[PDB]
């Protein structure tokens, strides 16, 4: 039962769907992907 991920600070680019924080917009966009799943070309989803 491991735990503890202290390091990521409050970022200006935080998602609303789930509520994730991202320092760079790119990180936020690529993330939103998890929320938008369509035409999945290849076994990749978790
Ligand atoms: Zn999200």
């Amino acid at each position: 039962g491991s735990s503890g991920s202290s390091g990521s600070g409050e970022k200006p680019y935080v998602c609303d769907y789930c509520g994730k924080a991202f320092g760079l917009s790119a990180e936020l966009v690529r993330h939103q992907r998890i929320h938008t799943g369509e035409k999945p070309s290849g076994p990749s989803s978790g």
